[PDB]
DNA sequence: GATCTATATGCCATCGG
DNA sequence: GATCTATATGCCATCGG
DNA sequence: GATCTATATGCCATCGG
């Protein structure tokens, strides 16, 4: 039997419909209930969002600045259909927690909930569903562990990789994320460098700790010249999008405490 | 040329009497 | 009882994939 | 969130005594 881990703001997009006025609520929860049972999943944990991420925050003041100036040029009529569609949200996560274990922890990001149940219980499972369009989720990918989008309809695994993401594994991906940085986070990579030649350079030279430790790099091209002035820069973008390495030190940011209950909930749960 | 940077979509109810 | 005086918090990243 | 629009790189001598 399988794990099903939601990424329940994230999925809440798939019920947002400027045309319908009508409540959503139970068809929040009907739909993961489907999808454990069509993922053959006994446990189901839902997480939600719950403000922004205090352990990234404190590495990049303006991380997710990017998110907070497309909601502040709204127009009035989209204000009000937005705040129609989360309050509906809201209801659904409340009804969620009738059903489901449900977690939110404000100033921690569902990622890094995810990344750590994942390392905690996911030994315990056949394989592990993960519900969220979040790309980045796929740094949690195994031979048992998977993802399904419900905008791409796509499931992806770790044999699929290069497809999805032009690298190979999960340890090329994570340098990857971490040279390019993430533009949907507000997080700056290296000018001028992309997949293409990200890829390319974590090909040649191995991961991004690997790729610090050979600086400078050869060539004058201004791309490598960028990345040659990036040590810092590429240290930081690892913590922030290295999910599996720091989803324990993000969850104790906001109190090691808060960790504490997490693991034994979680714990408890698995049993359960 | 590919590749990268940067922007804007009032996105989104998979699929089966 | 309410009301006022006086003090101490190493406060504070709203909120939305 | 993915996806699309739009921009800027003085790019570029693959690879083997
Ligand atoms: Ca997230
Ligand atoms: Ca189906
Ligand atoms: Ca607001
Ligand atoms: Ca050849
Ligand atoms: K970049
Ligand atoms: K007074
Ligand atoms: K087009
Ligand atoms: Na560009
Ligand atoms: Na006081
Ligand atoms: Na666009």
């Amino acid at each position: 039997r399988n794990l099903m881990i939601v990424d329940g703001t994230n999925l809440g997009f798939r019920f947002k419909h400027n045309n319908s006025k009508k409540p959503f609520a139970s068809s929040y929860v009907s739909t993961i209930q489907s999808l454990a049972k069509s993922y053959s999943a006994r446990t189901t944990i839902v997480l939600g969002d719950k403000g922004k991420s205090v352990f990234r925050l404190e590495h990049l003041p303006e991380y997710k600045g990017n998110r907070d100036e497309k909601y502040a040029q709204r127009t009035e009529e989209e204000k009000a259909l937005d705040e129609q569609f989360f309050e509906y949200l809201k209801d659904a996560f409340e009804l969620c927690k009738t059903t489901f274990p449900t977690f939110t922890i404000r100033g921690v990001e569902a990622d890094d909930m995810a990344a750590y149940i994942v390392k905690l219980i996911g030994h315990l499972y056949d394989h592990v569903w993960l519900i969220s369009t979040d790309g980045k989720w796929d740094t949690l990918l195994t031979d048992k562990v998977s993802r399904f989008s419900f905008t791409t309809r796509r499931e992806y695994h770790l044999r699929d990789m290069y497809e999805h993401h032009n690298v190979d594994d999960v340890e090329q991906f994570i340098s990857l994320k971490a040279i390019m940085g993430d533009l949907g986070d507000n997080i700056r990579g290296v000018e001028g460098i992309g997949a293409k030649r990200g890829y390319n350079i974590i090909r040649e030279f191995g991961n991004v700790l690997d790729i610090i430790d050979q600086l400078p790099l050869p060539g004058k091209q201004k791309y490598i010249q960028n990345l040659n002035a990036s040590e810092e820069l590429l240290f930081r973008n690892l913590i922030l999008v290295d999910l599996p390495t720091y989803c324990v030190d993000a969850i104790a940011a906001v109190g090691q405490d808060v960790l504490d209950k997490f693991t034994k909930d979680i714990l408890e749960i698995a049993e359960q």
